[PDB]
């Protein structure tokens, strides 16, 4: 049996005894990824480069991948009846759905993440995070303020040397590869599960001079390991998506702690620490800011930053006891 | 007019009043690229996880990436009838064609690299670069052992969010993006340079107690500026590719130093250090060893390692100063 | 609001309150046609004809493209726990699923339909009708003897310059168009109406000789009309799937009548006939063997023909009148 | 090896001692019937409907397909720096090239062929025909008037279940399949020859009232054979590209005589029935108007319509001795 994501998600909706518009909802977002992939990959690219004379479209219009990318997203996200709260990093406001396509989905996404990666061509990625709004009111902001410990399903799309989508819900993580032959995801890691203890650190360590003396002794650790083991490998591709799956992938662990220019840290907690965390923990791994549970931490602002330290459990415990040990 | 490969490469070859094996040989190559290109995305994984039946060898008896990469290049190579000797990273000894395909070139390529990657989906890539054969006797495996600085050709695709093939040739590098719509590289950006001083470095961090002073030195310049500017961010995809790409787009420097457990470094001198310095070189840049140009090593093994210090010229040159100071 | 295929079929499931089952089944197809669809147009076909040197797979093996259509139907078919007769076209018997993956489906397919322009690469598609079954006996090839009135749902997938996917169900025919970008298809035409009466007619007219009288005057009568009109024009591409789509598209009418290589006609009525039968007649059509509706007869063999006559109620039943005359 | 068009077309201009300007039209052709092979497979359609919002144009604002693929195929040829006067169906008068892009080719193309076809999805398809300049003098409209005996090289794309290039020079014909995973045409069948004598006829019977009577006795041979053999069976697709593809390669015959309301015919002598004639003469078959071979007429309008018959060469003798036997 292959498994493809169409009928894995409808498999899963047909064992819940659902109303269905989750399926309807995570069909969307399949949609929503393959059709980001297919721009990322530059298809097409012919046109905006005169093969065809210009002409085409007559006045001027054309749009950045990111532009495209949140586009897509919501008018699929809309399309699904599916949703009614949609938070995307790309509009400073909530989105409210109109009341004709309201589902009971509240959703919180980057279209696209690892902007600073595109124009370099490197791995950059769609991070999404869902939740049922948990009110009677008007759909509204309050919605999506919840803990991602409240989450019903995240994860994300990976735009690398493949396209992979990485959905996490109750039941655990599994990976889909996108096969751009068929326009189809297959599942060909179920249930997937990080190792205990990786050997690879994931950090910007541009910012050395800033970091705390947790973070710094963390450092030095897996530079000098005290047991005289060997040193842990250095990667940090730069775009959250990349870093963060191959976190999961190979263990290891991943860092954006606070610094000057960010306290609070760089990351968006919404719709990008919060999905990460609950598929690293749903992995069997764990994402901390260094003094709590990412995914417990209540929201009051849709784009408010968190610092956060994840990946393999004993890589992340063993800088939490860091920070435990300094405080 | 939209330039493609094809016809550049054609115009190149035109102008010269060479013979068209040159132009045979990267149209070659091209075809090669697009071919591993398609495979790296993963077209047609659907038939290896059974959606046509057929389920016994979900293990691995079908081909790694890797060597799918090198049949087709090695295959594609040949059937050019433009070479003579191909050195590739998959193959101990030096490949002699057969005199009935025999061109005038030799080949020296790592048909996929960044295997460390390959698993997670991160960047990776191909790289290739061009000699012209200098002895009249029988081809042979000395026949590649010639320093960089003898290039006629060299480049590399990366297999990133999108497919670029990057080539540098003896006036210039220029930078074509595949649309795999049409399967067609386009020119987009021509006659490249590399910025003077860039605000990224690029090393892997984990030797750092294998490092010598003068890298020492010069990290830490980079975290902790003596003169108080801003200090560099950080990256490192961990596939020289992506890196160097990174690079050459965006500034900054890609160091590959020897460690006192690789002592000549890991980067393999004929088809890692060299077209990379190469392309580095005709952008405006510079690859050192942190003693010599890269280029101008005169290689007695087509496996042999060579430490790599590559990109922007002011940062270069601050560490070639660093080393100097030294001793 | 771009409607797919996928969002479609689900949307339609959630109406009719039903346990899934047909949704899964349809989305089985869709993925069947997408794959089919991508191989029909020969993507890959450089690995046949030895691009990275053959050696891939070890020993020999190939399949046509029927073979691989069909292999491909039956395994998504199965996959779908949907199913629990399936009659393909290229099986002698009708596929009787295990008990493992039963649904109460049963489906009767040309998986390759068009079969002498395969090599000419003129159009070709897939057929499909899809039953409930009707009885509590262990399923068995008599779910699949039932008259095409009973269908819940049928319609073809046509390869041609694109490919379209033609669903036709009790409430109407849609037509969806595969945009290979993105493996998605996109509905295109809503609740499609067949014209009344149209100005083209397909048959064979190699047949003449074996023609009966009803049929050779109505042909006298395209060409020279009694009302002395204008002709009607002439289009047989000799793909049922083709020649029917047109007449969907554009109207006239269709002939596949009785001749003595075959007296019963050529056309299988199972998975021939009856599937183009009921998207005609749910498009405002008629579906006639020239003396009974084609729907309406109780098939006492998988494999039995039936001739046809299809299209536009005019121009058909102009047809009919003249057997009726005749008789 | 496996020979793409690419590597073909190159070693054939390698091997005449040309300048390359044939190769860089061909190459140039070669990259435009990619891109309109593309298009007419429908990639990106999703867009057009809305995808990614966007919504005011679903009606006709965006390019219909014959347009694309004509600028595609004028602004490719005029980028090739091969041609000076190009013919295409879509425009009146010829299109003299700008001094700055002048070769010394000229084009005569149907950019796309079988429009009565398209809304259909039937097959559909690309000819050209590509003759030398015969004059010093300044290029004009009169630089396309040479018989296609004069033709130095023909073919066509068609955009069938597959899209396939057939290429007709000096030598032979050769037929190229595009493998659109890598955008690249395979040689498939070399030095293609049609066979003696086919079992096929095809022209539009909805004319019979206006052929005279050679056509007409002629069809009766096909269907009631004086000598009792076997009736050719009739095929056709209504896309000349389709039905003379299909006459290659089974053989037979494709006819399009004139009739009384269309007096020449009603095929373009220049770019539809040249460069079949051309392929067809070249593969061992043979094109006539019924009375002269069409290669032969010496055109007097660009926009002239010639009547052709084409295909097996005992075929279309047989025709020839009816014509002959009828004054
Ligand atoms: O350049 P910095 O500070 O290392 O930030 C990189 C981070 O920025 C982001 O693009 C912001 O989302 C993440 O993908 C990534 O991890
Ligand atoms: O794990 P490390 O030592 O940092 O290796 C990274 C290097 O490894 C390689 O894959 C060796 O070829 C390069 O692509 C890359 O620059
Ligand atoms: O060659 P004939 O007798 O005209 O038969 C053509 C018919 O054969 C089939 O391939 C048999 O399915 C149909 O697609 C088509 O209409
Ligand atoms: O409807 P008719 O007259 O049979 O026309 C068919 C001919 O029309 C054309 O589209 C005219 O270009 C050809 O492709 C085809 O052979
Ligand atoms: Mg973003
Ligand atoms: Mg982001
Ligand atoms: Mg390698
Ligand atoms: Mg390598
Ligand atoms: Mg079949
Ligand atoms: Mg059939
Ligand atoms: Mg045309
Ligand atoms: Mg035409």
């Amino acid at each position: 049996n292959i498994v493809t994501l169409t009928r894995f998600v409808m498999e899963e909706g047909m064992k819940a005894r659902g109303t269905g518009e989750m399926t309807q909802l995570l069909n969307s977002l399949c949609t929503a990824v393959k059709a980001i992939s297919t721009a990322v990959r530059k298809a097409g690219i012919a046109h905006l480069y005169g093969i065809a004379g210009s002409t085409n479209v007559t006045g001027d219009q054309v749009k950045k991948l990111d532009v495209l990318s949140n586009d897509l997203v919501i008018n699929v996200l809309k399309s699904s009846f599916a949703t009614c709260v949609l938070v995307s990093e790309e509009d400073k406001n909530a989105i409210i759905v109109e009341p004709e396509k309201r589902g009971k989905y509240v959703v919180c996404f980057d279209p696209l993440d690892g902007s600073s990666n595109i124009d370099c061509l490197v791995s950059i990625g769609t991070i999404f995070g869902i939740y049922r709004k948990n009110s009677t009111d008007e759909p509204s902001e309050k919605d999506a303020l919840q803990p991602g410990r409240n989450l019903v399903a995240a994860g994300y799309a990976l735009y690398g040397s493949a396209t992979m989508l990485v959905l996490a819900m109750v039941n655990g993580v599994n990976c889909f590869m996108l096969d751009p032959a068929i326009g189809e995801f297959i599942l060909v890691d179920r249930d997937v599960k990080i190792k205990k203890k990786g050997s690879i650190y994931s950090i910007n360590e541009g910012y050395a001079k800033e970091f705390d003396p947790a973070i710094t002794e963390y450092i030095q650790r897996k530079k000098f390991p005290p047991d005289n083991s060997a040193p842990y490998g250095a990667r940090y591709v730069g775009s959250m998506v990349a870093d963060v799956h191959r976190t999961l992938v190979y263990g290891g662990i991943f860092m954006y702690p606070a610094n000057k220019k960010s306290p609070k840290g760089k990351l968006r907690l919404l719709y990008e620490c919060n999905p990460m965390a609950y598929v690293m923990e749903k992995a069997g791994g764990l994402a901390t800011t260094g003094k709590e549970a990412v995914l417990d931490i209540v929201p009051t602002d849709i784009h408010q930053r968190a610092p956060i330290i994840l990946g393999s459990p004993e890589d992340v415990t063993e800088l939490l006891e860091i920070y435990q040990k300094h405080a």
